[PDB]
């Protein structure tokens, strides 16, 4: 009953559908996938820095395209021959679907309707990829002519350094053009105010004033999706992406419960930024901190799995991590999993075959109920400026030192296997090297565990998990070494 | 005003006047030194595995004491000569009390209403002081005979592994013997339960349980006291001291903000373990998680101020720190300011002389206003077990990296001097680091001579444009152009 919000990006659908000349009828096929399954609302992201619909207030992606002309064009100039072929396939094909007469939203909030899912629009507030390159095709002209508007002029570290300030009234400005358009351009259920898209909104230092400024930018928002519920006839919700811990979302100047006490809100995402998905996200606190608002709380889920920040892996979530994720999540109390860069296409799970189960399980306990699934120890990606982080791999262990590490595994196992499995760095043990405890009992040395991906590119050990000491919630590994030890990984395997 | 709960340790009295004969004059005259300051509540703190008082429901600390006889006698057999010294202090000082007919809790309650101070009693709920030597002096007969009764039979690298299990009836039994005993004993205003002595009360892995377990223990105290309510003949308080982060408290299996909801406590501390003082502890946060209940949140100071885990520093507050981490916390929405360790010798603030000055300043903003404070970098000494640590010292910068630090400094600065210092560990020049305040250049002073506390290597201070620094957090920025690690970081207010 949770059931699962989806977030299909601005560039998606473009790219993947490039070469064809797409019919009304193609255009609401892709809806089409989603229906009958466990998918209660789609997000559907119309822009970035420019919008994929033919806006009348901001650029669209292909303002300055020369549709007749050579890849090696002004717009694409700035690129590699090999990636203006991927980035014309964006342009080209939104910019084609205008040509027709077809707004590719109004369709998908119509076709969404029929197939009995809540269409809604989500707005990345300040996207900033490329921005090392000033000349990239996907910036706004306002950003281009704008470098004052910027929050980090001392310097060029991250692409966050780029962002727009929303300390500045002209920064509102611009993107409450937009929302003014949305609302009336589109009939959405919802508006979602994506925040994580970068997360970065603030000058250094700045946050504190910057939280009473975006609760008074959700406020114009909410005041006019007021005045548009009176002229569509129905509600209309809005909701917001922030970070997955309180001090950090109110650190970056999201101060969420405010926004959830004066009814702005009424639907939140906590979710990482993008670098790993967050297993372990503190939704009971969040719950508690909301009680009484009437705001359903989501799990937002990346589609990347990465053990720590520096990890050279790049692989996605499977169905089975996925599995895990969810079951903990919703064990916490998430009203909501909202996927993000889980597309049918190209930003997907590597196990695309899986997609279509992932959608009818991961939205309820009773569907993942008695299926394998795994809890994998990871990493939160983002954090307040000079926040003290908490990040809990790689682990050292000195000779005879004990480490420790916690594991959020939601419902307590049905009866079948536990496996505790530890991934160990640097080249190494034998059967006693370690000894490895959960919940204070003894877990038995099975060896070498052969994971599907995502896994690591170093030795896995398995050590076998008496049924019993699983509790509900989070499970405690702790493990003692003989001999100087990295862990790069850590894993709870529940197959019932 | 928010004002000041100051608690006195179970030992601290004992082992200072020790080999005086007391004078129930003199042990009221304790309490006076508080009278007429910012103190609103004395937390009496009359045991830890035994009392420092006659029990007859515990041991009191003198059980097995030969009054007449050697210092190398069974009970202080297992120290070696020089720590019987200080230990037989205690034992006899509180010994010899209760010979004279003197009850130096019922003494100190009974003054502190005279005074106009509200007294409270706190509780050590699981203290593991020495708990390496089984046959020390101040472990209970109980804690002794019951090793099975432990949170961590599997080995023993902390004291805390041989702390009591609540997830056990006979612990929580044995602990609640002690709390019906001084509810009848003595007519507080106020128990407070402190979890925080030394916070780990459950086997590793079993805190969800645990939590459950203390909500209907602090539960079973609230019936109890309101019993004790309609004999006394006026309200009597609950409060408990819990880890400073919301995460953490709920990972050691202490659920305050259901204990909030369902009336059970009405004073909450948030407090570290003894490490550090925490200069930043999300305030804001636990008031939203309290909103309503009904609450008093207070931020919990402890005497050492340390910049990370591993520092070989071992010095204590000042003065100047204390009114930055009060200013601070009181900045925050912090509704009482809580020292624990600052008591009037031996555990005490080294710049003791201030200690008057501190005891009527810290508990207002008013009172703090236009006064030199430091606002210091410290960490987070608790955290659940297997839960990730944000420690933000020691730091290395690499050459053309940017590391930031944001500091807690509370209320805006009023008119006058602002320096951003920086401690590096393991050779600068004035361009080595470029410093930042909330985006603006701090023009380099070169080095600054602290007060204590202060680390052992250099420290550099950096001058910052007065209206840079905002209400609450500000943040420090710095690239390097050559590869050093900070060790320290403060601003220091001077109007
Ligand atoms: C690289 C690519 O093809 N698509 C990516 C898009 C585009 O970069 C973006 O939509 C441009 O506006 O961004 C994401 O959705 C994102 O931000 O997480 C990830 C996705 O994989
Ligand atoms: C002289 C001395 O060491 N006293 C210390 C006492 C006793 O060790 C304790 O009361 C034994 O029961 O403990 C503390 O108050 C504490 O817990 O932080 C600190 C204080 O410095």
């Amino acid at each position: 009953i949770p059931g699962i919000s989806l977030n299909e990006d601005n560039s998606h659908y473009f790219y993947t559908r490039a070469g064809r000349r797409l019919s009304a009828e193609e255009v609401d096929s892709w809806v089409d996938q989603y229906a009958g399954t466990q998918v209660k609302e789609l997000m559907l992201c119309p822009n970035c820095m420019r919008t994929s619909y033919a806006s009348q207030v901001w650029d669209p992606i292909w303002r300055g395209y020369d549709p007749a002309g050579p890849d090696d064009q002004p717009l694409l100039a700035s690129l590699p021959p090999e990636e203006r072929v991927a980035a014309r396939g964006w342009i080209h094909t939104a910019w084609q679907l205008h040509q027709d007469g077809i707004d590719i939203y109004a369709r998908w909030i119509r076709r969404c309707r029929q197939r009995g899912i809540s269409p809604w629009i989500s707005m990345r507030m300040n996207d900033v990829h490329y921005v090392n390159d000033e000349r990239c095709f996907l910036h706004s002209e306002f950003w281009r002519e704008n470098p004052q508007l910027r929050r980090v002029p001392y310097r060029f570290a991250e692409w966050t350094d780029r962002a727009f300030d929303y300390g500045r009234a002209e920064v509102r400005e611009h993107h409450l053009k937009l929302i003014r358009e949305l609302a009336a351009r589109y009939d959405f259920d919802g508006l979602e105010l994506d925040w994580m898209r970068f997360g970065f909104h603030f000058r250094p230092g700045y946050e504190a004033e910057g939280a009473e400024i975006l609760t008074a930018f959700t406020a114009e928002v909410r005041r006019l999706l007021d005045d548009w519920e009176k002229r569509r006839g129905h509600k209309i919700h809005l909701g917001a992406r922030i970070p997955s811990r309180p001090a950090t979302a109110l650190g970056l100047g999201m101060d969420a419960v405010t926004w959830a006490r004066r009814g702005l809100v009424d639907m939140l995402v906590i979710t990482p930024f993008w670098a790993s998905a967050e297993t372990d996200m503190p939704v009971e606190i969040w719950r508690q901190l909301l009680e009484g608002t009437g705001v359903t709380l989501a799990a937002g889920l990346e589609v990347l799995l990465r053990p720590y920040p520096d990890s050279p892996l790049f692989q996605t979530n499977s169905l089975e991590t996925v599995r895990g994720a969810a079951a903990s999540l919703l064990d916490r109390g998430a009203q909501r999993i909202y996927l993000f860069n889980y597309m049918d296409s190209q930003t997907a799970m590597e196990d695309l075959e899986n997609y279509p189960t992932l959608l009818r399980e991961i939205g309820s306990l009773e569907t993942l109920a008695g299926k394998p699934r795994r809890h994998v120890l990871t990493f939160a990606d983002t954090w307040a400026p000079g926040e003290p982080r908490a990040i809990p791999l790689p682990a050292t262990c000195r000779p005879g030192e004990w480490r420790a590490f916690r594991l959020h595994t939601g419902p307590k196992p049905e009866p079948g296997e536990v496996i505790a499995a530890l991934g160990i760095e640097g080249g190494a043990i034998g059967p006693e090297t370690l000894e490895v405890r959960v919940n204070g009992e003894l877990c038995a040395f099975l060896g070498l565990v052969d994971l599907s991906k995502p896994r690591p590119d170093f030795p896995v050990y398995g050590f076998s998990v008496p049924l019993a000491a699983m509790r509900r919630g989070y499970n405690l590994i702790e493990v003692t070494a003989r001999q100087e030890l990295r862990f790069g990984w850590a894993e709870f395997l529940i197959r019932p």
